[PDB]
């Protein structure tokens, strides 16, 4: 197939905690962008085949999306909040390479990124 192996969403070697950071990560970062709009080519992992992008995991080696990053949080699988807003990271990162600015794809990328800053911009002190 096209498609690689999804990234992983458990591992019991993989350290982890619950925060109060990463519950709102959780609640509030990942259901606001999940719930938008815009949110549904991020759902899941890039699906190459259905997609027709055959150059896709030729030129992103490190893919990331919110249907990954959704089960990490529900599974605990985080160490920290950094961890997952490197996630967060790692898509948007990924989709301003693969494609070209002022694509429609860009164009809904950065709409979820304005709201994802709005709402790291309170994220709360850990405590
Ligand atoms: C986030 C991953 N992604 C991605 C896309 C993309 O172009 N670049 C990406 O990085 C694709 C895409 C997804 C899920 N995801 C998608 O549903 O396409 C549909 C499609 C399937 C079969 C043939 C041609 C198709 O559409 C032609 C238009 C250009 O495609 C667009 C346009 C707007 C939004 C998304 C996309």
């Amino acid at each position: 197939s096209m498609n690689p192996p999804p990234p992983e969403t458990s591992n019991p070697n993989k350290p982890k905690r619950q925060t109060n950071q990463l519950q709102y990560l959780l609640r509030v970062v990942l259901k606001t962008l999940w719930k938008h709009q815009f949110a549904w080519p991020f759902q899941q992992p890039v699906d190459a085949v259905k997609l027709n992008l055959p150059d896709y995991y030729k030129i992103i080696k490190t893919p990331m999306d919110m249907g990954t990053i959704k089960k990490r949080l529900e599974n605990n699988y985080y160490w920290n909040a950094q961890e997952c807003i490197q996630d967060f990271n790692t898509m948007f990162t990924n989709c301003y390479i693969y494609n070209k600015p002022g694509d429609d794809i860009v164009l809904m990328a950065e709409a979820l990124e304005k709201l994802f800053l709005q709402k790291i911009n309170e994220l709360p002190t850990e405590e």
